[PDB]
């Protein structure tokens, strides 16, 4: 149970009505990754899991027309049943 890495497409700065892809990393053997927003508290989850290398497997999240809203921290967690991981290091978004 690694702690999970979060990225951003293309990245962290992000104009107005335009969209982010954030991707999770965990280690294989994941059932679920979680995107979680550290302020407002929404949670995503998905099941859509692919492996990326013998010891990485990844997720995507697409936020789309993103706004003045979806701006803050982001971070990623992961099940690896039966355990869920530690959060990951926090991601901000700017909406520039």
């Amino acid at each position: 149970l690694p702690r999970p890495s979060i990225s951003a497409e293309p990245g962290t700065v992000i104009p107005l009505g335009s969209h982010v892809t954030f991707v999770c990393r965990g280690p294989v053997g994941v059932q679920t990754f979680r995107l979680e927003r550290e302020s407002r508290s929404t949670y995503n989850d998905t099941e859509d899991v692919s492996q990326a290398s013998p010891s990485e497997s990844e997720a995507r999240f697409r936020i789309d027309s993103v706004s003045e809203g979806n701006a803050g921290p982001y971070r990623c967690i992961y099940y690896k049943p039966p355990k869920w991981s530690e959060q990951s290091d926090y991601l901000e978004l700017l909406v520039k």
